[PDB]
């Protein structure tokens, strides 16, 4: 069992940094992911034949949308890998397994619409799950692909460990609901400043993993400015498609989703960096100090968005 994956030199070095971009070659993303599972969890923790079959069924169940696509899934797995590798000792053998899989599956079958739009359209999924609609769907699709023949990457786990690792994956995928992030971060802020944060409290690990999930999900804000700029074009392309569908239901969309308010984009990024991103990576860096580079990179991009407003680009 001696089939170590390697990456060309620049990838082998740059993949270890939080600000790595996985590049434009779709057919290398699976090798990238396996390399991260091997270095992150051990070469022994998964059966390579089963893993590759799981990766490729997951890829097939991501859709051709401008942002919530397979490249996003792998980008979010890579950020999580950076966190695990710079916090080597804080995490169980199971959590390392669960959380990289969680990140790969966190947006399975996304069609580029918010929970809000499923509610107003009255989508069947909104009937089946009243909150975290898409996120309960993503988790449901994860379980499906696990129950296909030759796809149980967790076969060699006990019935017990199997149930623990699906529970890490479930809570991990739910926490990508940004509506939950606000309360989750408020509570973590208070536990850390009134000294009560304790990582043997399973109630507290859950919350911390939930914040890592927001961190990894938002990580386009933690890249070099030209990656951040170009990912924003993709995010808005989904946002403006959804607003078009809003107007089709007879509903004025929020400005975020109004392509007619393109002009205010930079001002709207400030809002988002100030209200969501900066507070996110702040609180995370307090709980897990080696994640500081995510904060630093977020501040730089916030500064780059200030430059756009002031006509200096
Ligand atoms: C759900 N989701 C994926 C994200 O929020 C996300 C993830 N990464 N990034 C970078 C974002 C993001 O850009 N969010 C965001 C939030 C409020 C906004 N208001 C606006 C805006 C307001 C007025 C006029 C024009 C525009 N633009 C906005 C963009
Ligand atoms: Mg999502
Ligand atoms: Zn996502």
């Amino acid at each position: 069992g001696l089939m170590q994956f390697t990456l060309p030199v620049r990838l082998c070095k740059e993949i270890e940094l939080f600000h790595f971009d996985i590049g434009p070659f779709e057919n290398m993303w699976p090798g990238i992911f396996v390399y991260m599972v091997h270095r992150s969890c051990g070469t022994s923790c998964f059966e390579l034949e089963k893993l590759c079959r799981f990766i490729m069924s997951v890829k097939k169940n991501y859709r051709r949308v401008p942002y919530h696509n397979w490249k996003h899934a792998v980008t979010v797995a890579h950020c999580m890998y950076a966190i695990l590798q710079n916090n080597h000792t804080l995490f169980t053998d199971l959590e390392r397994k669960g959380l990289l899989i969680a990140c790969l599956c966190h947006d399975l079958d996304h069609r580029g619409f918010s929970n809000s739009y499923l509610q107003k359209f009255d989508h069947p999924l909104a009937a089946l799950y009243s909150t975290s609609t898409m996120e309960q769907h993503h988790f449901s699709q994860t379980v499906s692909i696990l129950q296909l023949e030759g796809h149980n990457i967790f076969s060699t786990l006990s019935s017990s460990e199997y149930e623990q690792v699906l529970e890490i994956i479930r809570k991990a995928i739910i926490a990508t609901d940004l509506a939950l992030y606000f309360g989750n971060r408020k509570q973590l802020e208070e536990m850390y400043q009134t000294g009560s944060l304790n990582l043997n409290n399973q109630s507290h690990r859950d919350r911390v993993i939930g914040l890592m999930m927001t961190a990894c999900d938002l990580c386009s804000v933690t890249k070099l400015w030209p990656v951040t700029k170009l990912t924003a074009n993709d995010i808005y392309a989904e946002f403006w498609a959804e607003g078009d569908e809003m107007k089709k239901l007879g509903i004025q969309p929020i400005p975020m989703m109004d392509r007619d308010k393109k002009d205010e984009v930079p001002q709207g990024q400030l809002g988002f960096y100030n209200a969501v991103a900066i507070p996110c990576y702040t609180t995370l860096t307090q709980i897990l100090p080696p994640t500081e580079p995510l904060l630093k990179a977020c501040r730089d991009n916030l500064s780059q968005w200030e430059k756009v407003i002031r006509g200096e680009e």
